[PDB]
Parts: structure tokens; C-alpha cells; sequence
């Protein structure tokens, strides 16, 4: 479902994600979300805050028969992608700094 | 955009609220959503803990011409009030316990 959204970036690689954060001129905020580059399947954030590029795991846990997605090893869980990058776009949580910036498709 | 939502109750009194909250058996997680009874529009949070009733106001804050809803003071803001639902339906924050069971309307 996350697919359609302007801030995600089907399979791109690490270094490609990093160059596009880059030639935004580091500035904090900017970010991306894409596919993981090893399996199974789980999801990246990157993003730039300090003049230096971060990459986030976003991972699934499960609790009571459900899965969520967290980044913060399930202190913070979503149900879906959309929602846990729409709450890091208004609250910072163990982030530098919220997703303010993303980098466009 | 809230007003579809199954967990918001349009304009109920905080007494029938409390009633239907009580109804259910008092259990951990039980809730509602409604407009304030006092002006300014504002909304309130109403949901069962430890055999109680609690409820927890939802206010407006603003922020570089911005506006969004907390019940926090700030500290963990949302757009509009199903983001904020949908948050503490998996997220406690500084709520008692998760919003578990929302009351039929």
C-alpha cells in the first residue's frame, strides 16, 4: 500500500539513496523510504540530519497474533508503512530529527 | 473527516458516554471519541482503565502556521483525529493503556 506514496522508493540502492539525500544539500529532514537491500524483506529509512546520512530498519514484530512495523525495536509499533512515516513527519521519537523533506520519485 | 469514523460519537453528553462505557463492564481499553461540550470546538478522548472512566481532552496546538491535535501538550501531535486514534490504538503514550474496544454508535 505504501507503494503509491511519493516518499517511497522502490528497490533503489543504498549508495543511489544517499545520492539523492546528498544533492538535496544535507539538509535536516530530507528522507526516503526503500525496500531492503537484504532478506527477508523489511524496510529503510534514510535520511540526513548533521550534515550526515542515517538509515533506519524498519522491521516487524509481533505481539497477540498481529505483526507491526517499529524502528524503535517495538516501543513505537504502525500497522502499515504510511502510517508510521506520517507520525514520524510531526514527532521525532528516537529519530535526529522528523522527517520533513522527502526526496521525490 | 472523523465524523465517518466508528469510534466517533457526534456530540453525545459525557454522562452517555459514560454510560455506554460502563455498559460494556468496565474493561481496559474501552472508548469513545466526541465534540466538547465547551466552546471552543475541541474534542474529548473517553475510555475505561482500572474499573474508571478517564477523560482526556484533545486540543489544538499550533506550530509554524501550522495546526495540529494533541492530548499531550504537544509532545506527540497528529493532523487530524483518526491519525491520532489510530496511533494510541497500538501506542499507549501517556494514556493508561491502548484504545482496545470502541463503543458502537
Amino acid at each position: 500500500i505504501h507503494r503509491s506514496q511519493p516518499w517511497f522508493h522502490h528497490k533503489i540502492s543504498r549508495d543511489e539513496a544517499q545520492r539523492l539525500i546528498i544533492q538535496q544539500g544535507l539538509v535536516d529532514g530530507v528522507f526516503l523510504v526503500r525496500d531492503s537491500q537484504s532478506n527477508p524483506k523489511t524496510f529503510v529509512l534514510s535520511m540526513s540530519h548533521g550534515q550526515k546520512i542515517k538509515h533506519f530498519q524498519i522491521i516487524p514484530v509481533e505481539d497477540d497474533g498481529e505483526m507491526f512495523h517499529t524502528l524503535d525495536d517495538g516501543h513505537t509499533r504502525f500497522t502499515d508503512l504510511i502510517q508510521l512515516v506520517e507520525f514520524y513527519q510531526l514527532n521525532k521519537g528516537v529519530l535526529p530529527c522528523k522527517l520533513k523533506h522527502y526526496c521525490a520519485r
